[PDB]
């Protein structure tokens, strides 16, 4: 019993976090095979021009108490490749992927190349991670374990004046209308990541919290307009699909649980929680509930 | 043990029950807070009902024309706005008797208690299920209008249906708590007709595991089906499909009797073939549509 904000263990990603020094900037690096990838903001634009003037040598690379030689450098998209001498020995089985608004994420927070912490996020509708993060975080990464391989799916790279935080993909496509450039950027108006809550309105009645839940079941589309009223995503016949494991475990159908999500919209909790919460909430994805409720190890 | 066609006590809703006069004609309203809720063609004159301008009606009236009698006290309305089908007529005194309530829409197959009323007056309390075709088998004679549906989960009152007209079958089309219809039915005389009506499989199957619960495995057989194949054998009697949702539904009764849906579908398969041979099942001789699974595990269980 239990249900806890969970993040994967982070040993796989602390063995590539390296330290990047580029003139008086210093961030976080991330050591995969003989490359480091770091947000390219750290020669700060016309990211060509300063690139251009830029040796190796300029860029100082620390792997714990070791400097690394860099022998090249390049730019893809808004990350900088600084190749290295010397392959990661601890470089783990990954890939690079890109994540849709919704799906959750662990960060491993770092200064300096050095882990601090880490923690579970979601990627917000609005394409934000409403993260942790203080000066000298940018270089920080987004991962998921699938089985024995990372997946890489983001790099911290700033902080937005609400602070909210934005960043890109491990391929410097930044996740949302966002640039790496000090500019007026404001973070778009958020919603609540439905299939989420939902799941979590699951997870919650497979550890014996069933209040909320009710006689009535409601039509998809009756949902989406009540959802779109309270700044809820719309929940598409995927996203029913994708609850189905959980409303065969529970016996209680998707369209079920919405007419319970549809109440507590218009209700509210009325002094009462779920699983020790007095908001809805939105970052634990279909996935990680079914992982957290049966016990997936990597 | 037993199993009765069981109604949510009456009590929380008898308390709102008011008389709504609007010239010759004369219905039941629902006072809540300070508002009394009635369907909008309390505003009509017969000679109306055929192709009714409300919004034409409604501007013609003032607040003085509505008589609202609550017991033996007249209430004063302050007010009239009308949202879709129903007249929500704004009164000088809060309703004391108000209880925790929702207005909730339901879903084809779902049950609800029916307090029927004729001039503002409680007379009985049954229990129905909103029919697929979105008609309710009720009984209701003339001057139940405003007669509601409810269910009473927990101590909150949740209001589902206001009773609006009978169709020439002698089935009843009404309306949810903000006026819009159940099924394709307007607040016309015009030519209507409900549809051609289908019994509620899950429900069906529901009832089956309450049977079983009671004590009665007569109907049991040693089969399983696949869904599609129960649903190829429901279509030809006149059956409603079964979905995934509704066999997730039924996960919890299958699990309190050791009785997998699709082993109790097969067992509907077969009692649709043979019929019941003299033999009855919770003391009907014919298949039971109106208890839900949420119904079932509530009066068997708790
Ligand atoms: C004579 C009678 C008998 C039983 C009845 C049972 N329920 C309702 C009655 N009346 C109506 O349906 C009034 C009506 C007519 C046309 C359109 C609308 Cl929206 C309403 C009843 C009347
Ligand atoms: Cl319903």
């Amino acid at each position: 019993s239990g249900f806890r904000k969970m993040a994967f263990p982070s040993g796989k990603v602390e063995g590539c976090m390296v330290q990047v020094t580029c003139g008086t900037t210093t961030l976080n690096g991330l050591w995969l095979d003989d490359v480091v990838y770091c947000p390219r903001h750290v020669i700060c634009p016309n990211y060509e021009d300063l690139l251009i003037r830029k040796s190796n040598h300029n860029f100082l690379v620390q792997a714990g108490n070791v400097q690394l030689r860099v022998i090249g450098h390049s730019m893809q998209n808004c990350v900088l490749k600084l190749k290295v001498d010397t392959a990661n020995p601890k470089t783990p089985k990954y890939k690079f992927v890109r994540i849709q608004p919704g799906q959750t994420f662990s960060v491993l927070a770092c200064y300096n190349g050095s882990p601090s912490g880490v923690y579970q996020c979601a990627m917000r509708p609005n394409f934000t991670i409403k993260g942790s993060f203080l000066n000298g975080s940018c270089g920080s990464v987004g991962f998921n374990i699938d089985y024995d391989c990372v997946s890489f799916c983001y790099m911290h790279h700033m902080e937005l004046p609400t602070g909210v935080h934005a960043g890109t993909d491990l391929e410097g496509n930044f996740y949302g209308p966002f640039v790496d450039r000090q500019t007026a950027q404001a973070a778009g108006t958020d919603t609540t990541i439905t299939v989420n809550v939902l799941a979590w309105l699951y997870a919650a009645v497979i550890n014996g919290d069933r209040w909320f839940l009710n006689r009535f079941t409601t039509t998809l589309n009756d949902f989406n307009l009540v959802a779109m009223k309270y700044n809820y995503e719309p929940l598409t016949q995927d996203h029913v699909d994708i609850l189905g494991p959980l409303s065969a475990q529970t016996g209680i159908a998707v369209l079920d649980m919405c007419a319970s999500l549809k109440e507590l919209l218009q209700n509210g909790m009325n002094g009462r929680t779920i699983l020790g919460s007095a908001l809805l909430e939105d970052e634990f994805t279909p996935f990680d509930v079914v992982r957290q409720c049966s016990g997936v190890t990597f």
